[PDB]
């Protein structure tokens, strides 16, 4: 009675511990995840400067050769 | 058993937050997972980027080097 | 009464054992996720690169405007 | 006593698994944010390579308007 209780309660206390363990890892995704936010829709930035280049290259050719 | 039935009570409980606990995290390293797939498909453009602004350079230095030299 | 005290404990044994599992497999999504990691840096280096070119074609077109 | 207690040490035993598992995973984490460090940080270069690439593509095209004009 008397040890099994102590184990019970130690229990309760083991698992709050894995809870707050789990809850701190949830949050440093979370962190990840938003400051991968900005970066997200900056594909088209690359885009416009792939065609900007892509452009010039072009008229390069065009007014010379 | 009073002590022992509340104690299990209270363990039946942490042991019901710790599944909600492990879901939530697996839904927010989906999400994870998620935002990063836009980046790895920069891959192409970025590698389109490279050749095109290099041939940019090689053509326009050369320009350069005429008009200054 | 006793009973029911016994298999709720083996519940909480099955219950344990599955988080278990699910905490596994989370460690897996994770390498798996690092690995597929090395291909974007690769990206960024070639940001970089591009970046520091971009800059250097700009100050070699200034030294010209500085010189004559 | 006797179902109870031995229902207990694997409980006691998984309990005790869990919590190396659990480290097991922040390893794997902070790896992982190690890992994503430049990534966090492309973004800034991206900018700043948005207006150096500008700055040369507006610059050469005086250049080439220039040269083609003379």
């Amino acid at each position: 009675l008397k040890k099994v209780e102590d184990t019970l309660t130690m229990l309760v206390n083991a698992t709050s511990r894995q809870n707050a363990a789990i809850e701190a890892l949830e949050n440093r995704l979370s962190t990840l995840e938003s400051s991968l936010k900005p970066i997200q829709d900056m594909g088209k930035v690359i885009s416009s400067l792939n065609r900007s280049c892509a452009e010039m290259v072009a008229k390069y050719d065009l007014l010379e050769h």
